[PDB]
């Protein structure tokens, strides 16, 4: 058995950062990677999505061309051109990552890890055993998919991965889900041409986002060409000769259920969830506890119930984002290897941007969460709704909405929620202020930048 | 003589805000406006510029169309279409402003004010006299133009105003100046098609901006098609039959001066400066002191040397921006009418964005200013330079550069300087943090938003 100081299972966002931080502090680590380095984000997440989103934003603006004094462009978009480019970028990123690892003296055990029966924690990668006084499970998660048992014909559809493997823009797309992935897949496909349908269980999407957002977003979708199928469910999927035939059920409360066929569907995309990547780890050999869905259970310091084993990222189920994974593995290394007894990530005021059209950005508490925490009496919220001046000359229109949630008498800014043009780059700073403890006064005592959409946040009233 | 509580001379950015604030606090004010309400910003500044900039950004992205899988568009841009639209927007804004005033019970004395001989401060608007225990001069400024005396043929060229009156994109443009206006006029014209030349007195532009910016910006200009004529000066301008003929002098230090003719110039734009709008006020009747250039002299509370007279905005010469004008008139009203003895605007950490391509955004001290204030020993600066992932698939390329200036041992973030895609919407938040007193630690303890250009600011190292 080879002994290292750190043995990180999983070369994705959290895995790598924790190993990098560790090696830079003097330790000897080894990332065990079973597939391609970079994890879900580089290979089938953040990176590919953004490229496709940038592209979607491009067809959009093409529509305001004439309005800006230029001749129109018909627009026969060629899927494969941007696909092949996107995939290249991904290769370049892989190489770059491999290099950085080796550059930092990080051994890469190339294969699939699983814990052994051995008393002291140990893992076996391809018939070989490795161990270390510190092992970090950072194996992430994967797409949740329905059962033929539950939904007959479920396996006929694809997921976000399958999406990133498509070599042709499907003519008829149907997406099932109401979260950021479902919302983004719906936006890219329909902006790029596909006749998209977003099948949601309720009346709106991003339901766990501040009411205003959940509302605005369901609307901008409709306004843009996405068909939101509310209170609908996929009963069964069938492969016809002309595509797929989806049997759906619309149970609009107050009305009688109605069965519907969506025929000639080219792409059926399941965007219902991410299940943890933990069973093939043989967690049961050590008794590393998990929840009923397989998520690995950890304390505020990412400690499993076993000594010398920790967990970070998607695998734990909390705050499924690359920066949260990174930030947790970075603080862990310091904890362990720099002896900082308290470096733990703070899970409050985490910023998130959803790349829908226009983009959403949000940090902090929703109004309801503020309310349930402070009490109606101690929660003031400021809002605004305007038309970016980009649309001052376009027939096409999107709007921008911003809401500030304030707590107590000082009006501590506990939550920022907005959707609109530029909201993607706009969030990070206010997130810093929101993280430092900013109050409304501080925001109002900042000279504005005119003309910009961001200036509307420091002049609310 | 009609007496009010507040008598504001000038209905622009600072004028209006101060009057609005005052009327909302119970006072009776009257904006004296000599032309169109909204001032320079609405009529010939912020508003028209941004529309033209949005347009310029549109021809730009048209170039990356094919690279994103779409067919190309030749691009015969029609100037007048966007011109007429831009002008309409401006009318709509005027109406909206007029309304707001009257809606807030603000009397609009429509004409040209000038102080009278009268002992107590008083002004005469069209043979009629008005007075008040508080008069605010907020008459702004105007384009500086060379003398036939100095530069023979100077009056042959136009300024930023003349620019906003052009009904046709000049084929050959020559811009003279090295500041944000000169830089923007150069960027809009050349992005929109005109064969532009930027005539600067030195080797770079935005010379008073952090070295990195001054440098990067001179480069992105060249890289984009703008011909930067360094160490050059306009000797004399002459009207030929084929356009204008500019006699220039290039005195590159270390070399011998060389005379040059730029012939067939369609547009000669003077972007050398803004002179104050004060002589027709008859300031001398009261002895309201000014500087040698006519700027009105005020204390930290915008107090002139006379009691009951104040000054705000461009007229004073300090921080020539709409938000600074606004912010000063807003704090003044409170001071005066809400009896807040100390509401004064803080002139440090003022944010500014220059709409060049890519956009610049900057707040706080430059490295040199940090240095001269703290000492080389106590100033650490972090930098980064990357390619936005928008260009991961485009042949065209622009880069993004960010520099953080830190002071003392805590590394108080005293200055943020960046240029790149999205830097326009990106600044406001960090400006708030920079204004609250953020240190590098605070920035590094903020979870990032991936993927974005703004995330690079909270992960510097
Ligand atoms: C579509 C889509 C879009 C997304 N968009 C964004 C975005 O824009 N920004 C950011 O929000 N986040 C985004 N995410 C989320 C982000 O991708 C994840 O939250 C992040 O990737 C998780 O980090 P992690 O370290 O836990 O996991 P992961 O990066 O998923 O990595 C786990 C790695 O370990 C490997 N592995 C697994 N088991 C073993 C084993 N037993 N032995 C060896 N190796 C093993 C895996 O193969 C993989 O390479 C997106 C996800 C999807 C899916
Ligand atoms: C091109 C160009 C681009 C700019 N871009 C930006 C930008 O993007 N953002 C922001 O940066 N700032 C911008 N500015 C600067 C901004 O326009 C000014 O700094 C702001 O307009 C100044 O406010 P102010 O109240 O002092 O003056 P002003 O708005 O200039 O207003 C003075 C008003 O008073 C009137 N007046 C003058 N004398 C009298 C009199 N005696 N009696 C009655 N009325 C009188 C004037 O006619 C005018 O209507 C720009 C300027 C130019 C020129
Ligand atoms: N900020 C976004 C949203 C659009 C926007 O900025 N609109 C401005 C552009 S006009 S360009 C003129 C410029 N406006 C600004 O700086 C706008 C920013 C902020 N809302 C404010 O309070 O000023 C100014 O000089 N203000 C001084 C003053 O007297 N201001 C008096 C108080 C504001 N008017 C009340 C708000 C609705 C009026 N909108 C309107 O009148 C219509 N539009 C506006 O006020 C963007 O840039 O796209
Ligand atoms: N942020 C800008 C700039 C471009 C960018 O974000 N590039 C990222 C996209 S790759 S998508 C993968 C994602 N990257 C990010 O989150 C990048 C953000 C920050 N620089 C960081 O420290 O991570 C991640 O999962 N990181 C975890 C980790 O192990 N990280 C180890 C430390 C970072 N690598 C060192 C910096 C150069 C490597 N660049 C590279 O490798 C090439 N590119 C990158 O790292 C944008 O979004 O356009």
């Amino acid at each position: 058995v080879a002994s290292y100081d750190y043995l990180v299972i999983g070369g994705g966002s959290g895995g790598l950062e924790s190993a990098w931080r560790a090696a830079e502090l003097g330790a000897r680590a080894a990332v065990v990677e079973s597939h391609k380095l970079g994890g879900t984000c580089v290979n089938v997440g953040c990176v590919p999505k953004k490229v496709m989103w940038n592209t979607a934003v491009h067809s959009e603006f093409m529509h305001d061309h004439a309005d800006y004094g230029f001749p129109s462009c018909e627009g026969k978009f060629n899927w494969r051109v941007i696909k092949e480019k996107r995939d290249a970028y991904v290769s370049r990123l892989n190489a770059i990552y491999q290099n950085n690892l080796t550059k930092s003296h990080i051994e890469i055990i190339r294969g699939h890890a699983a814990f052994t029966s051995d008393p002291k924690p140990t893992i076996e990668v391809s018939g070989k055993k490795y161990t270390a006084p510190h092992i970090l499970i950072a194996t992430g998660g994967m797409p949740s998919t329905p059962h033929e048992s539950q939904i007959p014909g479920a396996s006929l559809g694809i997921t976000s991965d399958g999406f990133f493997q498509l070599e042709e823009l499907p003519g008829r797309s149907v997406i099932v889900g109401a979260g950021y992935i479902a919302v983004e897949m719906a936006g890219i496909l329909s902006a790029l041409g596909s006749k998209t349908s977003l099948m949601i269980r309720h009346d709106k999407v991003l339901r766990s986002f501040d009411s205003m957002i959940s509302t605005n977003c369901t609307e901008e979708l409709e306004n843009a060409g996405v068909e939101v199928l509310k209170f609908s469910q996929v009963k069964e999927v069938k492969k016809t000769l002309s595509g797929l035939e989806v049997s759906m059920v619309t149970a609009v409360p107050g009305r009688l259920p109605v069965m519907t066929m969506i025929p000639d569907v080219d792409c059926l995309l399941w965007a219902i969830g991410r299940v943890p990547n933990t069973k093939d780890l043989s967690l049961n050999k050590l008794g590393i506890q998990t929840d009923d869905k397989g998520h690995i259970i950890v304390d505020e310091f990412q400690n499993t119930n076993v000594k010398g084993i920790y967990a970070v990222g998607d695998v734990c189920g909390k705050a499924l984002l690359t920066p949260v994974a990174i930030a947790a593995g970075r603080k862990l290394a310091h904890r362990l290897f720099e002896y900082k007894e308290d470096s733990k990530l703070d899970y409050n005021n985490i910023p998130t941007v959803v790349f829908s059209h226009p983009p959403i950005g949000t940090v902090g508490l929703t109004e309801d969460e503020a309310i349930h925490k402070y009490g109606i009496e101690n929660v003031k919220t400021y809002s605004t709704s305007f038309t970016p001046m980009y649309h001052a000359v376009t027939k096409r229109k999107t709007k921008c909405v911003m809401k500030m949630v304030c707590a107590n008498k000082e009006e501590k800014v506990v939550g920022i929620h907005m959707q609109g043009l530029g909201c993607d780059e706009m969030l990070q700073g206010f997130a810093v202020a929101v993280k430092m403890g900013a109050t409304k006064a501080d925001f109002d005592n900042t000279v504005a930048i005119h003309p910009t959409s961001s200036e509307e946040l420091v002049t609310l009233r």
